[PDB]
């Protein structure tokens, strides 16, 4: 598809089973997902915000279907203000800006 | 031009007089400059995400040149790690999210 910006690009995401509202996200190189469970291990990460540094958990190779198209990669579960799909992802998926 | 997001995705914009490396960021509603000056009024305002909150001056009917194309809009100026160009600009150049 082609999303303007008049509004957050918010698209549905499945994860775990589970649809979810996430926001697709040029700014962000990694994905970070609210609070949930995942499965496998987890590596400690840093990201910075807006308003500085948090403490995240990493899982990798995580199957994640963004607005219908399948990918596999790390996600990154703390307190963020949104579900936010990053750029590690929307590669995967084939995604550009473009004006 | 189509710009991939195998890197961040930084173009040069040119804002007061001054030439700034700046990130396309569809995750952002506003645009956020790191310190700098700028002509007119301005008001205070906290703006949010990943860390936390931030303190930001906004300058209203700021001119911006982004990647060549020219815009008007809400500028906040304050301590963020790099300069963003939110949804609020990327609108007016017809900035699209494609996949
Ligand atoms: C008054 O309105 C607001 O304050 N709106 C929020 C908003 O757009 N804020 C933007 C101006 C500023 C954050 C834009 C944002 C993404 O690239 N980031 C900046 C890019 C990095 C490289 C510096 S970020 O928050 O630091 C970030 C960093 C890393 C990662 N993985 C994800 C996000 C907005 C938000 C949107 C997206 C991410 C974080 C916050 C928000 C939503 C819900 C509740 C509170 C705040
Ligand atoms: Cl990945
Ligand atoms: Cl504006
Ligand atoms: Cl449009």
């Amino acid at each position: 598809p082609q999303i303007t910006l008049w509004q957050r690009p918010l698209v549905t995401i499945k994860i775990g089973g589970q649809l979810k509202e996430a926001l697709l996200d040029t700014g962000a190189d990694d994905t970070v997902l609210e609070e949930m469970n995942l499965p496998g291990r987890w590596k400690p990460k840093m990201i910075g915000g807006i308003g500085g540094f948090i403490k995240v958990r990493q899982y990798d190779q995580i199957l994640i279907e963004i607005c219908g198209h399948k990918a596999i990669g790390t996600v990154l579960v703390g307190p963020t203000p949104v579900n936010i799909i990053g750029r590690n992802l929307l590669t995967q998926i084939g995604c550009t800006l473009n004006f």
